[PDB]
């Protein structure tokens, strides 16, 4: 009940998990609280305490905006913190199995975002699922977002970006240092995330500072290479400008524009972050990481395409229809509660908002490659091509692209598509395998036979859950025992893929191979 850790005492708290037991220490705090003066610096390390901490609640969640778009509605809401917002908000979760295991693979995980939101505590990322069936121990962790979390002035130590990214990678220290005191393996840590949390993890393998801080990689739905995932210098320096100017904090030496920053409450901060873009889009991420000298010694593409990034196996995926959430924050013609049928006109619209500082030759060509119907009188062909136009730009190309560049130096790859939608899905079944929802299923809630979930999809996150741990554990995400499909490494020439679905999981090649080659050789050129 009782773990000394290097810095003091923590007590956790006894879970009944499927007629067995877990321990969760949630809320331990992993670094100084980033208040007052620290406010916009990187996370400072922690001085010990001597009671024993109470690490039985969530913590606070870093300070963000909130979804409004759907008061009520679960299927936005679910998304949301539930916890109170605090700029004191750097504690990590940590859940391991009963008995204390001797020496457990570790998965840590790393929610996303927009790297503008998210939080530890969510329903969906409970680690006492993994825990008790596959005996590892999971940790995870708040870390800044928004402007608290990215705010940057490049070479400025009073602000210097990237202040989320040392969030995490602090933590990941904390786990090398603690880890074994709770039965956990350090030389065999797997980093886990969705969204820009694997954006996150794909920084880390980046960032010499994170390369003795664990084993492998796992990166659900995102990748730094995604449009949306790193910020230039002239960009942050505009927002940054723009935000001073929003705040009434202009000054022209830079360093006392952060000290007046420092006096403004966290909501007006928070108020003025949507503000700091000319033009916002529903994938619009005004604060995240940039290229700092520190975290990021370069460009990430450069880095990348030389291979220049730690060494490893890495496990990556997308869902089927990334793009088709999106499209209910501000695509004309489009809504949750109807078909979202929409016309030529509309289609022409919906790209104005997701590419608007796009010339016109450059959306004309989004919709000549996206528009070659089989059928041109089928209602929802423009309503699926704008969903594909999204996720394929945003998410999937990205991430393939990833894959093939890492695994041409010469490391297994192993790349699935998701296409399982959740019977319990809030959204309508127009937007099909939506962003997001496969993590529960990563995360075993299914396992519960308790919450309503089907018996196909108990075996699919059952299946999933396995593979996942035997690749954290053994670096092949195999399922052994009940005859299944063989995962084959993703190689650059042939490109197998694995499809995770409750009917038939089957071997492909080349994913999206047509839409890839527009986005990723031509598109950028425009
Ligand atoms: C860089 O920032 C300038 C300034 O942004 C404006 O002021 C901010 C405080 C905020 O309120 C923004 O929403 C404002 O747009 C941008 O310059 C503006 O650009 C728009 C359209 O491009 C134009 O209508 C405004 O008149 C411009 N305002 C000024 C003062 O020049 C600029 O677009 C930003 N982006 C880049 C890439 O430079
Ligand atoms: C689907 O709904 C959208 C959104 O309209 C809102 O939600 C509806 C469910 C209903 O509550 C409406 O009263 C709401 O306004 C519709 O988009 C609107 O379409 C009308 C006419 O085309 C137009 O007046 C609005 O500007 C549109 N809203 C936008 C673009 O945001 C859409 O027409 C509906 N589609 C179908 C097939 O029913
Ligand atoms: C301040 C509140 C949210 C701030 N607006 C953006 C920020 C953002 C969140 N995830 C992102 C991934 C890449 C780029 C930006 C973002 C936004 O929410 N888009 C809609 C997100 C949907 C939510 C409904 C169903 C779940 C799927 C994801
Ligand atoms: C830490 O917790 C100690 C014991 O708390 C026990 O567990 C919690 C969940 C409650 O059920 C409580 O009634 C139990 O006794 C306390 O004795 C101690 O004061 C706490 N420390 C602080 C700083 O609050
Ligand atoms: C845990 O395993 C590692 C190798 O992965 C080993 O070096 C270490 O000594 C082990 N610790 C134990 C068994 O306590
Ligand atoms: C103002 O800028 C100078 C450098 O131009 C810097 O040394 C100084 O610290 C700044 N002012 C304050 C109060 O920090
Ligand atoms: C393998 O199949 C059995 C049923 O024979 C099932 O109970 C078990 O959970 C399956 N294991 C995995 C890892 O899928």
């Amino acid at each position: 009940i009782i773990i000394a850790t290097k810095n003091g005492k923590v007590r956790g708290m006894q879970l009944t998990v499927f007629g067995g037991t877990v321990t969760a220490f949630l809320g331990i705090p992993y670094a100084q609280p980033p208040l007052g003066r620290l406010r916009f610096k990187k996370p400072q390390s922690l001085t010990k305490w001597s009671d024993i901490w109470n690490a039985t609640k969530y913590a606070n969640s870093c300070c963000q905006n909130i979804d409004q778009s759907f008061p009520g509605f679960h299927g936005s809401e679910m998304w949301n913190p539930n916890t109170d917002l605090s700029e004191d908000c750097l504690y990590l979760n940590v859940w391991i199995p009963a008995p204390k295991p001797k020496n457990a693979t570790v998965l840590i995980w790393i929610y996303g975002g927009g790297f503008q939101t998210g939080t530890s505590s969510l329903h969906v990322y409970d680690g006492k699922f993994l825990a008790r069936v596959e005996r590892v121990i999971v940790v995870s962790m708040n870390y800044r977002v928004g402007a608290l979390g990215f705010l940057a002035l490049p070479g400025n130590p009073e602000a210097p970006g990237n202040m989320g990214l040392f969030d995490q990678q602090l933590a990941l220290q904390w786990v090398q240092k603690n880890i074994a005191a709770f039965g956990g393996n350090p030389k065999s840590v797997t980093l886990f995330g969705e969204s820009a949390g694997a954006a996150s993890v794909s920084l880390h393998l980046l960032s010499p500072g994170s390369h003795s801080l664990f084993t492998r990689a796992i990166l659900q739905s995102g990748s730094f290479n995604a449009p949306w995932a790193v910020t230039s210098l002239y960009e942050a320096r505009n927002r940054t400008l723009n935000l001073a100017k929003l705040t009434g904090c202009s000054r022209e030496n830079e360093t006392e524009i952060i000290k007046c920053l420092r006096n403004k409450d966290p909501q007006e901060i928070l108020l003025n972050e949507a503000f700091v873009v000319p033009y916002g889009t529903p994938l619009s991420v005004n604060f995240g990481p940039t290229v700092d000298g520190d975290f990021l010694t370069d460009m990430p593409d450069i880095l990348l395409e030389l291979g220049q990034f730690k060494k490893t196996q890495i496990l990556v995926g997308v869902n089927k229809d990334e793009g088709t959430a999106f499209l209910v924050y501000g695509a004309p013609g489009f809504s949750k509660d109807n078909n979202s049928i929409i016309t030529r006109k509309e289609f022409q619209e919906g790209l104005k908002i997701f590419f608007p500082g796009v010339s016109e030759f450059g959306k004309e060509s989004i919709l000549f490659h996206y528009t070659d119907w089989v059928d041109d009188q089928r209602p929802e062909n423009y309503r699926e091509a704008l969903g594909d136009v999204v996720g394929d730009y945003n998410f999937i190309c990205p991430a393939l692209e990833f894959t093939k560049k890492f695994s041409e130096w010469g490391n297994n790859a192993f790349f699935y598509y998701f296409e399982h939608r959740s019977s319990k899905l809030p959204w309508p079944e127009w937007m099909g395998v939506m962003h997001g929802y496969e993590i529960e299923f990563v995360f075993g809630l299914p396992l519960e036979r308790r919450d309503q979930y089907t018996k196909a999809e108990e075996i699919l996150s059952r299946s999933i859950v396995k593979r996942w741990a035997n690749f954290a554990k053994y670096g092949n995400p195999q399922e052994t025992q009940n005859q299944s499909t063989s995962w084959p490494v993703f190689k650059s020439t042939e490109q197998k893929y694995l499809t995770l679905n409750t009917e038939s999981t089957r071997i492909m090649t080349k994913l999206r191979a047509q839409q890839c080659r527009f986005w990723t050789s031509f598109f950028p050129k425009v």
